């Protein structure tokens, strides 16, 4: 096949992924777990399954918990926006989601803050943009060292 | 002029907490120059110098006054925004947006009624970061159905 990127796709970090969006998100569901799958990674798919309005606390909350009780790798959220659900996951103890509309502020957020979520807007960024966006934050690392200090800080607020 | 597409509401913020990694305060001058120039009072919580300091603390300034009524909301910049948006989230009463377009910033207010807003000095551009804040300090809380969601979010981070 081609080789033709500019920037190419590191092997996923994380092996299995929970997965939750809510009406507005669903429209990108399908074609983005399709990618997860794609990219070898097993999806946990915490719902839910249509444009029917549903309330994404629930869906925040379902795949918050499961990172947050080791039973899956991280955690992907998409609404129409992302900043909602993003918080509401932010809000459980143990998880730190990264909401953006652009691969760097993903790529980074695992490097410099170990993030377990991740998620973004529907409503926001395209079907290819999102792709690259979870590419990103899939291969990327934690690079620890004077990081783990901020990070370390995010546990002690959780107080 | 009155040549913009897009007009800049009234702030309904009149007075906010700033706050700032060193990597943000690439932003900082020009940022409360505008927030000033919206008519709104600036309370300085750091940093001060390019000088290397973790963005933990100055979330954790700005969000203790955002909870403490003691200022209509917060606005944070580190180099990615991410980090400092999730140690702020880590409070209670806090709902913080982080993002790179104003539509995100804007509906984030609407609907989750966000009272901090961060953003990254080495993923947004200046004249962006403004438009970013216009739309979020001229958006008001729609509340009706949306209150519901809200109402979840401070429910999980209690419990």
């Amino acid at each position: 096949h081609h080789h033709s990127s500019g920037l190419t796709p590191r092997g996923s970090q994380m092996k299995k992924i929970a997965f939750g969006c809510d009406h507005v998100g669903f429209i990108l569901k399908h074609e983005i777990v399709a990618h997860l799958v794609e990219r070898g990674v097993e999806v946990i798919d915490k719902g839910t399954w249509s444009s029917e309005r549903t309330d994404y606390p629930h869906y925040a909350s379902q795949v918050a918990l499961a990172v947050a009780g080791g039973e899956v790798d991280g955690g992907i959220l998409i609404c129409g926006t992302g900043v909602g659900i993003s918080i509401a996951a932010n809000k459980f103890a143990g998880i730190r989601a990264v909401v953006c509309s652009e691969p760097y502020s993903a790529q980074l957020s695992r490097q410099h803050n170990d993030t377990n979520v991740l998620a973004f807007g529907s409503r926001v960024v395209g079907l290819e943009l999102a792709k690259m966006i979870v590419d990103a934050w899939l291969g990327a690392q934690y690079e620890g060292g004077r990081h783990q200090q901020r990070v370390e800080a995010i546990t002690a607020i959780e107080q």
